[PDB]
């Protein structure tokens, strides 16, 4: 019997901000190491090589994203499992990013040619990168706000994101309705594609960014219907914070959708 | 029973040799995309950065892969399921090398610098690349053998050979041996320290190339102990002809040891 | 059962303050046996030779051995027989401390270089010894608050301190939160790792602390847990004060937590 | 049953054999490394200050070794299982001195001014290092047939063979012998003293040695004795070569005496 | 059952008193004999021939004499049986000090040379002979508080009294108390080493010294413990007055201890 | 069963001449250390200085001996077992004359001015100290066929032969002959008394020899009578070869007498 867990919750949405800015500061920091990064020429690619730079390609991006979470505000709204919907969301949004950080650390991987004309550079200080950083914090990265002056390292969250979103709408719906389905693979399609089209990101920046979200999204689900947090003591589950979010849920959950206004 | 297949050894065996073939032949295509490769200072790194560059460091990673393949062809002699283990080994070697084509295709990324004065270049015809390619192919790669006079690209396959033979070590011997076990992981890992102090490959290129082999390793055999091939349609397993390998045996292979010599 | 005792604790608490001023007053002996013990060439180590000096590697040794400090009284507040292990730390402290001292008499084995500027010296006569001796007792040893000005003698305290406080960790908590005994063992190889590379003490001054801590450890707990101390005449125990403090205690310290603040 | 083993013997005296070859090899590479070594102040010892140098103190050791070799050979020849007592003594030395390798390498610790007048030195080049490496393994390291012309290094190894000779001939004697045991423990005590009398090395080194050697030797034979080489998987014996050598000897080894020349 | 009697004790402890100002007495007599007994060259020693002569190693022996009392205080306070412990040391103490006076008289044997300065001499009559034994008897032979100016003869008493209070500490406490035994060991032999280390007695007064007094308290406590006064003549015991003195006990006195004040 | 063994009497015998040489070879390096010994004055003693030296007094006393010694072999003439008694007395006059040894080496005390005359001294070499000491060994020490020309020191060999031939003439006769007992008695005292009227031996000289030989003979006697060699783990008895020679022996043994000869 799952109890529903009021207070779990907004220390899941607690953990997942602080992550964010943990992000945030760790790109300023690793923007240091090379102060110019417009001389080199763009590696060849069989990708960026053959489509030329469409400028207005990005701003759809961020289009279907906000089309894809409205989509997914709607259906937490009509599930009555709010808590375990949005706690399962927050758990898996700051695992990842915390795997970006690492992987931008050891290496830095950007593209030599483009937004070459971002301002700023020469941060050397203490006190003033933190004012940059706030501003990546509380900006969310968009491109209409404009706060993303020029391109980011490996591993892109834009493609995080959009396939993150993707896949709590697609297997957190009834198993009849295959034309919303199919509607969401689709527009996380083009916004990947369109992320090539604009040469903000390398083809290997996509590829290895599609599979890590894919893969901890299945192995979340599966250890949590097999429910190996109590079972037996098999492989010591590496995820931050998973036995405790998970302990008081057992099974798998259902899919019984109400109304939770009072007036209908 | 475990019946030994003679015929589809000699096969599997084909089908390994022609990916090394067909690897090495795509390396020059690669090649002459980019003029130079070796003017570009190179990109920021957190290993290739602090420490100097050791000159012999490169040899002393191939040093350790004659002791991990002797060791492994002493045990292959010594086991009675020889057709067994040979067939596993060329149809794991085939799919991750075959990987490795395609990442290097879709994107080329390498070093920029070291090994700046190999000669040659520039083989603008049919008829001389597949000359090259055979120098190359029939030279393994190795530098003992001066074949690969210069810089390699983006997931080194000097890491793939090296781990795969750890885990075939460490395998297909009884589970009591955990010494040579350990040995066996020691090689492995100053392969591994060696390759990236050498300033070949960066620190990105290694990790990813630890994993895939790892990943893929564990799966194959899970996928052959837990008999699922036959038992039902799990997944319809993307293994290039893993069910035409794999169909005659059923269960898991005994780590019992034979001497087929008839002169004790 | 396990009657609390609030009065032998208080004695164990004392028996540590008068080894702590004991052991301050021979490091004052010891220095006045060789005038300069800074004018010598360094012996040949594979570590000092190595690895060239961290000027502030010395200052964050200290560092990883408050927070284990900060991790060790979270434990000690929280667990319900908090009185026995807070006596056994004292009881055990007393006695690695009182080894250090034989040691050090017996043959003095410094680091000669570092600290060549510190001032001082030739405290010929009984009465200024003293005021030498309540600097470092009133002081802790630490490098922060400058104490520590001259150099540092064989068996470092160091490497006790941080090792001893780190099997304490991971010995009285549950046996199921395999994240915090990952995190303070790597705590404690990090902090020997800064006391090799600030060249404060010798590659074997600091494996002989290692090891002496962690085998006084094991042979005291379980020596505890058979209840040795009453079972029969085995061997004689030399620990100092030994039987009497744990003859109140039979058999293995539970590990129950609960919380003494009676304001929920 | 006790079954002899006679084909094993002959491997544990060639791997102790290969041991003290590649002990006399380190030694020499460890030597190299400072030039001088005799020019250095000593450092402030308790027992090489107050006695003075005693020129003959140095032959009496081995006078008592070769007493107590004497006694042990002649347990052998009068003992029923002789093979094993055999096989037990050379698979102790060897890991001993290797132990004593280990602790070579990593620091050198020598006295300084004993030994000065040895000619020779600066043998670099590959080819005479190894005669030195011959003279010295074929001169056992004793002073009498001269070969130990140098100064010697930390972990003095006259103390470990006076230690393991005196230890097993207390050990396999009738348990009614306490007079032999006193007198074997007199001599073992006399020979650490003249040791320690010579300024050949200093206190410490001495401790460490015996302690080493004692420890290792009751552990190995409470191992022995407990039969723990295959009552379950406790702790992966760390001793080389233990299960191969003690798997076909089951319980403690009796104490049957004997004759084995049938001409009474 | 055991009775305490308070009257015997008082009997019996002016007996020492009145034996031990003869023991003083005679020395002036047997003084008397030869005049300078400090011209001589000393008799050929094995021990005061080969360590030099210590000015503080005589204070060093009545140290040490102290300790040894103050605890044997300490225990005859806290015993129940305090009547019939402090008999037997008035018993034993008397004799052995009786033999001390008759060994002195039959044979004069000193120390030639050590402590010649010794004024007055000659004193030929009665009435201060009295006076300067009186000197002695008053000062307890100590030297702090300085009586015995100048040199001692035949059977040191030094000797006797450390011994003696030995082994009263070691058997009038339980026997599981095997730590104070041990201190009370070290703390006699160092006593013995430190009295023939100041060159004031022969290597064989000691000897016949610490033996005696052994043999005497093992020969009166093993024919009290087994009850051979009254069980039956089995040697006409030659002890003064022994069977009046240990008449009306029966048994072994037990080793429980008491409290005399009525204020916890 | 008393089992005459005429083999371990040979042994036996030949122990206590081994004995008698090496005490000979002791006197010659005692005598050494001190060049002169003949300008001392006597010490003072209670004896000396009234009883004038009588040239003859030492001429008779060994003529008790062989009247002794005589009886003696008549009593060994006339037992049953005559091997019993006779690895009595080798295996107990073996035992005090090492005490003599031990003795005489830690201090020399001897007669500063009788056997003044002595020649020879000053044998400053390392092969003709031994002429000297074959004439001691195989001269019996006879003051009549003279070899011991010079003056004796501690421990007089003289008292210890006549005690030891006196305690076994008397108890190995029938507890009905108290007239022989008496007579031998009366010739101990006379034969002991000259010596110290010789003025050859000191006081002091005698007692601690008549006091060793009386108490070893009769703890040995008790030893074997109670059979402690086998019955428990008492106290190890000291004696050498001790349980070699009565371990075929069982109770005490009897006194019956018979006819060796075959021809009455
Ligand atoms: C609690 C779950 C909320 C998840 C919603 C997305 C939050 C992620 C926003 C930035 C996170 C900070 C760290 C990333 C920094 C950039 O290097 C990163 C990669 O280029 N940019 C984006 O993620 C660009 C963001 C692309 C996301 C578009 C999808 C639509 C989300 C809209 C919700 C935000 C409200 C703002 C509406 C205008
Ligand atoms: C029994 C099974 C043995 C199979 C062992 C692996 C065979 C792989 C043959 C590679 C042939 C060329 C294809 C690779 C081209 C390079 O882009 C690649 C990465 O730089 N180099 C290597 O793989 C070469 C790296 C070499 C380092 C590993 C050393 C172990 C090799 C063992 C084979 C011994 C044969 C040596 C004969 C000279
Ligand atoms: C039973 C209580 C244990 C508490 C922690 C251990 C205290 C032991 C301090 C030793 C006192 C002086 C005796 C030794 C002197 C030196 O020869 C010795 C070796 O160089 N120094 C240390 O051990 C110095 C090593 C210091 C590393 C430990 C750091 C943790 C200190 C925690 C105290 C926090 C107070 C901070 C207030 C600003
Ligand atoms: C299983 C065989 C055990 C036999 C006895 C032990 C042999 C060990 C000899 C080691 C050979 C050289 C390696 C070590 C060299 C030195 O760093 C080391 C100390 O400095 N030497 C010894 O320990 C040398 C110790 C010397 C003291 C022992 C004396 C007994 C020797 C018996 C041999 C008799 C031959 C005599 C012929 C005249
Ligand atoms: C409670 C029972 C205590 C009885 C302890 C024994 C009492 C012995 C008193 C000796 C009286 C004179 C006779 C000895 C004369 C000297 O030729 C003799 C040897 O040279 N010296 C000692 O015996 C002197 C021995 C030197 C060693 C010190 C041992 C004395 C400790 C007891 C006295 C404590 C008084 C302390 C007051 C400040
Ligand atoms: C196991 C059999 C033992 C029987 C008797 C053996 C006596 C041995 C005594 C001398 C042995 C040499 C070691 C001692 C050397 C001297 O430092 C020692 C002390 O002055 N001399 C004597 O004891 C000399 C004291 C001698 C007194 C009489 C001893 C009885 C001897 C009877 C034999 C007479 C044969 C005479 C034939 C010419």
């Amino acid at each position: 019997r799952l109890d529903p867990e009021y207070w779990k919750t907004i220390l899941s949405c607690i953990y997942v901000f602080i992550v964010f800015g943990f992000t945030s500061f760790i790109m300023v920091i690793v923007h240091e190491r090379v102060p110019d990064m417009q001389t080199y020429p763009p590696l060849p690619d069989i990708f960026l090589d053959s489509v030329p730079r469409i400028p207005w390609a990005f701003a759809m991006t961020e289009v279907c994203g906000m089309i894809l979470c409205y989509i997914w505000l709607l259906v937490l709204l009509l599930h009555k499992h709010r808590s375990i919907l949005l706690r399962r969301l927050c758990s898996l949004m700051g695992t990842v990013f915390l795997l970006r950080c690492f992987t931008m650390f050891v290496t830095s991987l950007s593209v030599p040619g483009q937004h070459l004309q971002c301002t700023g550079k020469i941060y050397g200080s203490v006190w003033e990168k933190l004012h940059r950083a706030f501003a990546i914090w509380s900006g969310f990265g968009m491109t209409l706000t404009g706060v993303h002056t020029c391109g980011d390292y490996m591993f892109s969250g834009h493609t995080v994101v959009l396939t993150m979103l993707n896949f709590f709408v697609t297997e957190y719906t009834p198993r009849s309705w295959n034309f919303l389905h199919t509607l969401s693979w689709v527009l996380n399609l083009f916004g990947i594609f369109f992320i090539l089209a604009a040469h903000e990101h390398y083809s290997i920046d996509v590829f290895i960014a599609f599979y890590i979200t894919t893969r901890l999204f299945l192995y979340y689900h599966t250890l949590a219907n097999t429910r190996a947090y109590q079972q037996s003591r098999r492989a010591r589950i590496w995820f931050p914070m998973f036995s405790f979010f998970e302990c008081n849920v057992n099974g798998t959950v259902p899919n019984e959708y109400c109304w939770p206004f009072s007036k209908p």
